[PDB]
């Protein structure tokens, strides 16, 4: 983007890593959007565990 922190998002639901590439989310978490220049995949991490999630699954705080 390049890939910054700060930026938040707060998942909206429980997902469960399908892939390596993925990370699990807890509905509510507030997870930390590295990438999001893809509008269906948002790169994201969380305690500081990284991976690609479903975009429509988190709102973003903005």
């Amino acid at each position: 983007m390049d890939e910054t922190g700060k930026e938040l998002v707060l998942a909206l639901y429980d997902y469960q890593e399908k892939s390596p590439r993925e990370v699990t989310m807890k509905k509510g978490d507030i997870l930390t959007l590295l990438n999001s220049t893809n509008k269906d995949w948002w790169k994201v991490e969380v305690n500081d565990r990284q991976g690609f999630v479903p975009a429509g699954y988190v709102k973003k705080l903005d």
